[PDB]
C-alpha cells in the first residue's frame, strides 16, 4: 500500500497521472480519484493544468474528505528553471497553482537544462533545442535548499540514468539523497538494470506510462500498443481482471510506485481495484520476458545535449 522513503515518509504505491489531461476535466478527475481512494497525484508545471489540479485538492480538503497530511503531491522542476537562482521560483510557482504550503515530493524532471525563458522547449534560428550551461550538480545543491526552506518535504530525479544518478550520490557535501527516481517502465522496456541499481541504493522508483501512453501525442499507428496485446489479454482474462489492471499491479510486484493516468471516471475507478489480487511469478517472469527496450518518452529534440540520458546502456 505505502512504500518507506529515506525521509521517513510513505509514500502511496498508485498514484494519479495528470500529463494531457485538459484543464477542463482534470479537476473532476481529481477529485473522482480522491473519492475513490487515490491519495498520491503526480503533476508538472509543464503539464499547464496545475491550477486546476489545485481546484480539486482545495475542493476536497475543505470537504474534509482528506486531511492534507493523508495526501502525497508530486510536482517536477522543468528543464528551463535549471540555474541555482530559478529553482525556487518555479517551486513557489508551482506551490500557488496547486494553492498548497508544500509538496511532498519535488522531482528534476529531466537531466536537461534549457536556456530560461517563456519557451518550455527553447528553439535557435536552425530550430534545435539551445541548452543551459547549468549541470545535475548545482541543480540539485539547489534542490537541497528547498527541503532546508520547508517547501518540499522531499527532493527526486526523473529520467536520470545510472551514471546521473551516480554523480549525485558521489558529489562532495551532498546532504540529501534523491528520494526518488520516476522512470518509464511497462512490459516493453522492463528497466532490470536502473531498477535493480536504484532499489540497492535506497532510491523509489516509480514506473510511469505503465500502459505504455496510448494518447502521447506522437503516437503511430503501426506502433506496439500493449493494451491491445493478446498475451497480455490472456493473463488478464485468467485472473478476470482487465489488461489495465494487470499492467498496473505488474510494477507493484515489483515494489515500484506506479501512475496511471485517467480522466474517466470508471477507468479511475477501474484502475484502482488493483489490490485484491496477485499476478504469479509465472505470469511476472512473462511478464518480463516482453522487453523490446521500447520507449515511448525519449526526448528526441535534445538527442545531442551533454545530459542526454538515454545513450548509456542504463
Ligand atoms: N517524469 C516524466 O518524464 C513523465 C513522462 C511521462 C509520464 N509521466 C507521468 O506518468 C503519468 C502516466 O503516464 P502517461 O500519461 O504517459 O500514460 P498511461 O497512464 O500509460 O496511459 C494513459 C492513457 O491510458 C488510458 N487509460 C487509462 N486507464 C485505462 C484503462 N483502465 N483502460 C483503457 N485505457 C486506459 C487513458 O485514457 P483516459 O485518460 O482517456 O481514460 C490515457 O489515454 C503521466 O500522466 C504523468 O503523470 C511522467
Ligand atoms: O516529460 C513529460 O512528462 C511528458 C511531456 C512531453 C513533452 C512535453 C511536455 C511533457
Amino acid at each position: 500500500s505505502r512504500l518507506l522513503l529515506n525521509n521517513g515518509a510513505k509514500m502511496p504505491i498508485l498514484g494519479l497521472g495528470t500529463w494531457k489531461s485538459p484543464p477542463g476535466q482534470v479537476t473532476e478527475a481529481v477529485k473522482v480519484a480522491i473519492d475513490v481512494g487515490y491519495r498520491h497525484i503526480d503533476c508538472a508545471h509543464v503539464y499547464q493544468n496545475e491550477n486546476e489540479v489545485g481546484v480539486a485538492i482545495q475542493e476536497k480538503l475543505r470537504e474534509q474528505v482528506v486531511k492534507r497530511e493523508e495526501l502525497f503531491i508530486v510536482s517536477k522542476l522543468w528543464c528551463t528553471y535549471h540555474e541555482k537562482g530559478l529553482v525556487k521560483g518555479a517551486c513557489q510557482k508551482t506551490l500557488s497553482d496547486l494553492k498548497l504550503d508544500y509538496l511532498d515530493l519535488y522531482l528534476i524532471h529531466w537531466p536537461t537544462g534549457f536556456k530560461p525563458g517563456k519557451e518550455f522547449f527553447p528553439l535557435d534560428e536552425s530550430g534545435n533545442v539551445v541548452p543551459s550551461d547549468t549541470n545535475i550538480l548545482d541543480t540539485w545543491a539547489a534542490m537541497e535548499e528547498l527541503v532546508d526552506e520547508g517547501l518540499v518535504k522531499a527532493i527526486g530525479i526523473s529520467n536520470f540514468n545510472h551514471l546521473q544518478v551516480e554523480m549525485i550520490l558521489n558529489k562532495p557535501g551532498l546532504k540529501y539523497k534523491p528520494a526518488v527516481n520516476q522512470i518509464e517502465c511497462h512490459p516493453y522496456l522492463t528497466q532490470e538494470k536502473l531498477i535493480q541499481y536504484c532499489q540497492s541504493k535506497g532510491i523509489v522508483v516509480t514506473a510511469y506510462s505503465p500502459l505504455g501512453s496510448p494518447d502521447r501525442p506522437w503516437a503511430k499507428p503501426e506502433d506496439p500498443s500493449l493494451l491491445e496485446d493478446p498475451r497480455i489479454k490472456a493473463i488478464a482474462a485468467k485472473h478476470n481482471k482487465t489488461t489495465a489492471q494487470v499492467l498496473i499491479r505488474f510494477p507493484m510486484q515489483r515494489n515500484l510506485v506506479v501512475i496511471p493516468k485517467s480522466v474517466t471516471p470508471e477507468r479511475i475507478a477501474e484502475n484502482f481495484k488493483v489490490f485484491d489480487f496477485e499476478l504469479s511469478s509465472q505470469d511476472m517472469t512473462t511478464l518480463l520476458s516482453y522487453n523490446r527496450n521500447w520507449r515511448v518518452c525519449a526526448l528526441l529534440s535534445c538527442t545531442s545535449h551533454k545530459d542526454y540520458p538515454f545513450h548509456e546502456e542504463f
